[PDB]
């Protein structure tokens, strides 16, 4: 992979399960074109979403659909969703892994980034 | 201030200053108008966006410019930017203070909602 | 305030109200001296442990007490407590304000520290 | 493993390497005793810390050099170390991953506790 997504609960302390995520790719007239997309699995990790071969340098969003995980544990959340934009492979294609952790009111997402 | 951003620098451990923030909110036909902009002072905090008449309910979109913040210290970051997307003022009026503690490969982002 | 303690609840984007806080000292035989402590406001802050006089070189320790705040809350953290321990003042005093954000199975915490 | 460490470096990205980590155990009087230690792995990983025979209910704190890290790479941190207290296995064993995230102003720390 890539490019892997993987969620975690912060309530829970446990993945986050069956989180919508979508990838999108900037097109030239500067609006989003989907990519990719799937459910996180069991262990929160979403795998699988693109090849390397398509996976080339631009600017991509990977929305992640945190509040209709929070509305399916009965529970408010703050935001609509969370969102991470970054730009890919400016140095070379190398593999990232976006990691979210998810409160009602409060995520942070780190990309690990490595060889 | 009925809504109010406050940026951190975790790296150094201080407010994040001159860092620019442009709200948006969403229109009647689901396209983004720009709703307000400022920047950070020196305490890393963002007053005087909006009034309580004009910050009616709606969905809106906090853009906080990380990307330019790290750039102008010489690092190059992941994000491209911090964007927070929320319903605002649903169940009536609310002050909403919008945290973001930044690192260069890392973000968090907390709302403190109160009446 | 040279150290000031500000607490988050990230499930409920509120202050953390009533939070228990027990800061210590390093001694000369390496034991934990009890410094100062105190409770969050309804602000979830805590001003007023010390003064400038007082907080001297060392290296201190601050215990929020999280378990006990969740427990009233009805529920169950992981964590028994969030503990900040750092060297004080070692190149001249300077203003701590020592940031927690608490979830039931996650906490932040960061220094912001000025001159 | 019913025990497993996870180190971030939010900085750079990466997964943190040759992190000093110390297991306590808290005896009957109240004080630390070791219980295991180890490095992380190149994936910022620590595994093998102990035996689901070994690792019986109590209250355990996890201990993680940042310091040290932060000083091998040339960056000032503003903790003298990252500590991780809790009670284990409460309700059973299960399999427990406690996951850092680290800035050098500010850590956040996750448990994943799963079956
Ligand atoms: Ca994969
Ligand atoms: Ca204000
Ligand atoms: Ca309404
Ligand atoms: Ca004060
Ligand atoms: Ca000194
Ligand atoms: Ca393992």
């Amino acid at each position: 992979c890539p490019l892997m997504v993987k969620v975690l609960d912060a309530v829970r302390g446990s993945p986050a399960i069956n989180v919508a995520v979508h990838v999108f790719r900037k097109a030239a007239d500067d609006t989003w074109e989907p990519f990719a997309s799937g459910k996180t699995s069991e262990s929160g990790e979403l795998h699988g979403l693109t090849t390397e071969e398509e996976f080339v340098e631009g600017i991509y969003k990977v929305e992640i659909d945190t509040k209709s995980y929070w509305k399916a544990l009965g529970i408010s959340p703050f935001h609509e969703h969370a969102e991470v934009v970054f730009t890919a492979n400016d140095s070379g294609p190398r593999r990232y892994t976006i990691a979210a952790l998810l409160s009602p009111y409060s995520y942070s997402t780190t990309a690990v980034v490595t060889n």
